[PDB]
């Protein structure tokens, strides 16, 4: 049976339930809010377990099956519509921002670039370099957190090398594309127990909200997001589909419904992967050797709706502090905004994680997080949807441009 | 020649024969009792580098060599054998403890959930999870120490994914059967040092006792664990043996008696899974295609020993300190002894490392494992042995229930 | 093209220009003199990124090619010509230093051991293990830097495994096959990089200077290193080379000097390991079945020239704390410069980090390496050639050794 939606969806409808009904008719205390949100804490340690080998195989095996450089062709092409409908997605939402008004940079611009190359493979994978500036010199230090940016970038490359070795490689194109399915396997077996750690973790954020005033405080930055959120998904992404392909947008995206409602409950993009493959293969008959790699790889560097929140979020809290950014903050914001969207895995609550950086762009407190956590859960949903969505139109997009190649 | 037990007796013999005479001869200060210790530690440290890649291996390749479900009923019932004679040797040492009586609960028991499931594979491989409620609100952090709690789950996991995939997965079962072999050809190499460094380890303990009177303190203690190992190991194992396999128990054991005294001397249940193979093919003639997953899995996962010291040992401590236990922690004593044991590793003094969880369910000191520390080396002797017989015993009980299915 | 070695030496002289220039020519404050060294800083991440698959990849390979003891022998009469001539650049270098005078000990002796048997493998990855007495009791903590000498260990022992294994390990001789080739490609890629980044590694390390008479005061020093590898690579080599192999040296060598050439620019033995194969076996015309261990092994293992700078360098600190060494500290120095000449890996600037080492051995201070530090980057030009020179000769000295058994 269709049981992955409809098990969700009701997760979702019983997580508001619970959590509006317990937040009123009980009075937990700080420490059982906590116990109280601990089925969802386990769902999110089981995500960010998995993360690790998915990136790095689903890079390998996407660059490994370019056979050549005519093939390459269809990976240079998708590249090119990452990148571009990321910074159309980050430029809409400063535009935004800005218009709306809802409310040391040096060290983090180049700390991005040493974080792209880490000195220790191991140490990326559970440990970043940021550097601060002293008495100046200028210190550096590993911080915890895994450095997806840096495994990014030595997968693609790594990849890129085993392709080209032929036979000689074969047992490494092999060894990764088994380890990327009994990866996709394990997820597949995480989303039986999903539903219930979905429940507990929608029901638990919406306990640890004291008062509503917290919700109408952040009701226009909500605005702002869903706002743009609203307009990259319904008019951008559509028009630069007609504009390639020149089909009805939205014939295309109906075949994806269910993978959008898909991402729109389980605020996974990873998650939600094997119902992208079966929409855009079965739905829209998109050719299956460009979905092989339009879809694994932008299933985490393209993510267009992470990119517009993490810009609309970082200036939002920019003018709460009062700190009027100049054209040249502006840039940093849009720069970190962009990198951070690739540096984001596509598990629940990723975007908080390197929100962090955007902030440090500006040398805002990292903690300054905690004045827009509180609605986050609901802007994931809609922000996850938009990086899967990007992703779709992307596959009808390569599938036109490639057709000479295929 | 059959060099490892004469060599290793030897060693056990000249070790005593070493420490008692310069123990007494000699006057090393803590200093120089630490240099003495150094080629038994230098023991410990090949002990530990192997146990990762052991513990890996040995998980994916035992899981994984069961084809289908018709024979994955043989390694289901060995966890439920697994599980059951655990328990029983718990409960049998909480019954024991409590009659002789030789003398934060939530956190440390959710802290176990936790680090079933790590936020880090990499991380998992060298840290481990902790807890704590402060100003209360939930801190956690990550400590030194292998998470083998957690890789055990995983490799649990990781291994029915592959095995499940057929000809898609066989290249990772191939990787990980090489590499689980390669492992143990390296545990035979490390072979060669153990009788060495097992006489500086036996004389350097009995070296670093300054009086007798700690021996004769902890005499009683020595009694609970030991005649608790002795009624688990000689009434209730093959009681159960008998009511399953109606052969006579004794016969079976028999066999595996140059493998019974190979873990007597060298204190690691892993490091005699080679002899453990030889008897139970050889002498007692079981079916290969069911010790190939109920030794080398029980080897880690099946230590009744060591469960039933751990409970013994804890609260022993916790009457030394008058907390005069429950119904409630001593139920917490219960789960936390069976999870130490799996999370301990077969080398010697794993269950020293573990027994920290158990002190810490309760709440005592995790320095409080310095009161039993003294003795442990030779309770650690007999507790190996009991991890094994209830493996051996465990491959014959499997044999007959499996044979519809073999 | 030839385009490695030419656009190398352009960017050396362009080095030394811009940072004569921008010295006399411009006032860097001690921030801007960081920032401008910056496009050096990453070409040293892309360096230490790749020896840890390097190291691992090419220790297992070259002794998992040892297809039987017959090769084997092979594989053992190089050793032992590389721990000969490494012992003799130490002593060459003691007797120098101590001759011109250019100016805890067992704890630190023990924890070379305690360092070829790390704990963990996943930390020996990244950390490295230092121990401390305090009160005495030795107390034991990890820091942070590859444990090259406890991999070097383990993939030398793990090499041999599986090269005993037979068809049985194939898949992981194969495995770490494919996996010495993609990071011999991904270095083939760094290269591109590395003139721009020499050049900037140059021309800051110049700008960091403030006065000559940093310069001047070191000027004996480098004549006492210079004399003892010009010594060593002119005198010693070509000599034990012509004591086995009655061919003229110099006529070998002047095959090499295009690889003697890119290791005197690129600071780096391991990058210039495929110019040196290409030598070795075209212009030399060395049997590729020993070229394929004595290279790749000796480009990190065999570093003569690094073991006789690190024996000068640590006895000139000494000299300059008017450290008076007795016989019995020379000798410690002597064991620790081996050492730490197999624990260096082949990168530019990887003989600092094992200075440490040398300098802990007789407890001077780790930051007394700053005493040296500025005319490093001149002296690892000429060390790195010399480790390779080490590792050319031995390539035929070991054919004609092993003739009657190839
Ligand atoms: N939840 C998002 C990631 C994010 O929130 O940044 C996704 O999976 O696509
Ligand atoms: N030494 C035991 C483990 C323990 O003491 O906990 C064994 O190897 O079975
Ligand atoms: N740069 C040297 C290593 C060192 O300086 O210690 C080499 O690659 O051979
Ligand atoms: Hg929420
Ligand atoms: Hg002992
Ligand atoms: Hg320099
Ligand atoms: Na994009
Ligand atoms: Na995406
Ligand atoms: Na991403
Ligand atoms: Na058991
Ligand atoms: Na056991
Ligand atoms: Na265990
Ligand atoms: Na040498
Ligand atoms: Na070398
Ligand atoms: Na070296």
């Amino acid at each position: 049976n269709n049981w992955v939606l409809l098990s969700t969806v009701a997760a979702v409808v019983l997580g508001i339930t619970t959590g509006v009904l317990v937040r009123e008719h009980s009075n937990l205390s700080t420490l059982e809010k906590f116990y109280f949100a601990f089925p969802g804490e386990i769902l999110m340690r089981m995500l960010k377990l998995i993360i690790l080998p998915l990136i790095i195989s689903s890079m390998i095996t996407g660059v490994a099956a370019l056979d050549s450089n005519v093939s390459g062709k269809i990976g240079l092409r998708a590249v090119v519509y990452y990148f571009a409908t990321t910074l159309i997605a980050v430029i809409l939402g400063i535009v935004l921002v800005v218009s709306i008004k809802p409310g040391s940079t040096v060290d983090a611009m180049l700390d991005l670039i040493r974080n792209m190359f880490p000195e220790n493979l191991v140490q990326a994978a559970f440990q970043q370099y940021k550097t601060k500036r002293e008495e100046y010199k200028i210190v550096g230090m590993y911080s915890d957190g895994i450095n997806v940016l840096g495994l990014i970038v030595f997968a693609l490359v790594f990849g890129l090398v085993i392709g080209k070795m032929g036979e000689k490689g074969q047992i490494l194109v092999d060894f990764f594309n088994a380890l990327s399915d009994a990866t996709m396997k394990i997820v597949q077996i995480i989303m039986w127990y999903m539903p219930l750690g979905i429940l507990f973790l929608i029901a638990g954020c919406i306990i640890e909200v004291e008062d509503w005033e917290i919700f109408r405080k952040l009701g226009l930055y909500m605005a702002t997001v869903l706002t743009g959120l609203a307009i990259h998904s319904i008019v951008i992404l559509p028009l630069i589909y007609f504009i390639v392909v020149r089909k009805n947008p939205f014939r295309f995206a109906m075949g994806m419904a269910q993978a959008l409602l898909t991402a729109l409950m389980i605020s996974s993009s990873s998650a939600t992967l094997p119902v992208t493959f079966r929409c855009a293969e079965e739905n829209n008959q998109v050719d299956k050797r460009i979905t092989r790699f339009v879809l694994p790889v932008g299933a985490t560097i393209n993510m267009d709706g992470t990119a517009l929140y993490e810009a609309v979020a970082a200036v939002f809290i920019a003018q709460l502090n009062d700190l009027d950014l100049g054209i040249g903050q502006i840039i940093t914001i849009s720069i970190t905004a962009t990198s951070a969207s690739i540096g984001a895995a596509g598990v629940p609550q990723a975007g908080l994680v390197t929100m962090v950086i955007v902030l440090s762009a500006v040398g805002l407190p990292a903690e300054d997080v905690t004045l827009i956590i509180a609605v986050d859960c609901l802007l994931d949903r809609f922000r996850t949807m938009v990086n899967v969505l990007g992703d779709a139109f992307g596959t009808g997009i390569v599938e036109k441009l490639s057709k000479k190649e295929l």
